[PDB]
């Protein structure tokens, strides 16, 4: 996919896309894994990947 949607992504939330997808070390992480990676709540973790996800929809329309 390289960028081109991934390029509108920030750099926290490519972050957050690619260790929560496995994308990192081909293993997903729970919400509270990457939550607890960065130091932060898992509800924080859940809006930045729910916005990074919603960035990907736009710019693939």
């Amino acid at each position: 996919e390289l960028e081109k949607a991934l390029s509108k992504l920030s750099e926290r939330e490519a972050m957050v896309l690619k260790m929560r997808k496995g994308l990192i070390d081909g293993r997903e992480h729970t919400l509270e894994e990457v939550g607890a990676y960065f130091g932060v709540t898992r509800e924080r973790i859940r809006q930045i990947e729910n916005k990074a996800l919603r960035k990907l929809k736009y710019h693939e329309s």
